[PDB]
């Protein structure tokens, strides 16, 4: 027994954002295709204001997104902090099939996105410049991460060939400090995927999951034999063993995780209630809801 | 019966980075101080092409630099292709001190340096753009990781309260692709540290530390039960039978690790022959060297 294809991604929009990676993945596509085009979906959304296009920017007004790819097999592209490309899940998605590298930033990536074709676009909606000006009244900065706040989208995905892939883009923590990276670009912390175990990505305050490079650790646990669900928990558990450890406040950190195991199994867990992610295999799309650590 | 304090740095310069560190080790000082002192010793030489002052700048004659810090209590500070400051893994340091955020890449890495007192100087040497020059006449790209060429220091230490630490500080591949990113910023990859185990550093193409998550892997290993030497080991294998299944030449890649865990065993590993590093303890400083998988 084998349940694919099928995809998960994190969050409420995960659901239409599966709904376009299942047109590839129905249709016998690859798990790279499938989970670019499924992020891509948010990307180019206005009205998600943490992912692309309508990103919340950082402190000083600028619009900088992170994004990482992987595919089936160890190939991984990166960008972070670029600026005014729509879609960073597709310049990473270059940066792996064209270059000798695996991960540019800030000023360089966008050089290479523009050498690349990409078009340079102005991501900072009229709304996010209204909310932004506004925040800077009193820059309290006091990112949020729940149903309504911060919600990055990562995806991962097992294809008819049984093959894995994902994909991570976000546009940050809102107000961040300028070039502040969070998860969402680095391979281990963000999103990983090994073809002979699994693969996980996360959603969050991606401090804390570059601190406990989460997704490997996922990954590795489940190679350890750890289900995708149990993976997933004990990833949690790890952040919320040192969130105490470093004295802070448990309540003021939310991080998702969500895996799959090459035999289409799959699972999530977070640390607080209200994270949802959205599995679509077979039997259809559904919003499922994990468990949370902080009870 | 643990030895410590104990400090263990990459390749030939690490003997002397290591003198530095055990100057604050041998008074009981800290490791993440340690750690710090030991690798500026590096960014502060000139001499020294492939970490800070003097590093061989990207293909673009810029000179930018990548460092991670991260102390024995989960915390971490990282900077990527920042330009102008002379001491990265300081800047990390302060980042991870004084801000919300573990990781600052380009413009606002140096801008937060520069808020921190940190002096902008020419990190280009003069010996650096005559040899850019002359490159540029070819423009073929080739990194080669050997004893005296892209010797990127990483320095892990165990202090006399037990404590681990451990900072990695580079200038990057020579001629790289403007805002290309390597291992050495990134937790997991280029350092990883867990004060209940033990931890590791990387040596190598960044790519490929980055690709497998290195140090997490040799971390996590030695958190399973193995020694320094057999997590190393362990890595490195399962790295060779990653880089064949992407049907690359293991000539070609050289992924080594340096390891240390509680108890003040230390070990380290590489694909390929010709790695060394330095070792101090109550037995001295000196330069060992570590098995390799490709005879």
């Amino acid at each position: 027994t084998t349940n694919k294809p099928i995809v998960l991604s994190t969050w409420n929009f995960g659901l239409h954002a599966n709904v376009e990676a299942w047109k590839v993945l129905s249709k016998g596509g690859k798990a790279l295709d499938a989970v670019e085009k499924g992020v891509r979906l948010v990307e180019d959304d206005p009205t998600e204001r943490s992912v692309g296009y309508g990103g919340r920017p950082d402190r000083d007004g600028r619009v900088t997104l992170d994004a990482c790819i992987m595919d089936e097999n160890y190939n991984i592209g990166s960008v972070a902090c670029m600026e005014h490309i729509k879609n960073p899940i597709s310049v990473a998605r270059a940066v792996m099939e064209k270059t000798p590298h695996v991960m540019l930033v800030g000023d360089g990536a966008l050089e290479f996105a523009l050498s690349q074709g990409f078009k340079k676009e102005n991501l900072l909606t009229a709304e996010s410049e209204k909310e932004w000006k506004e925040w800077l009244k009193t820059s309290q900065y006091k990112p949020i991460v729940n149903i309504e706040n911060h919600n990055t989208i990562g995806m991962i995905a097992l294809d008819a060939q049984g093959n894995l892939s994902g994909a991570c883009t976000t546009s940050g923590m809102a107000y961040k400090m300028h070039g502040r990276v969070g998860d969402s670009p680095i391979i281990g912390a963000g999103l990983f995927v090994d073809n002979e175990i699994g693969a996980a990505t996360a959603t969050g305050h991606g401090e804390e999951v570059i601190r406990t490079v989460g997704t490997h650790l996922v990954v590795e646990l489940m190679n350890q034999g750890r289900t995708p669900q149990q993976a997933c928990k004990e990833a949690v558990e790890r952040i919320v063993k040192i969130v105490n450890r470093r004295g802070k406040n448990l309540k003021d950190i939310q991080v998702g995780f969500i895996a799959l195991n090459k035999k289409g199994e799959y699972g999530a867990y977070c640390i607080q209630d209200g994270f949802n992610f959205a599995v679509h295999d077979q039997k259809g799309n559904r919003l499922e809801t994990p468990g949370f650590a902080l009870k």
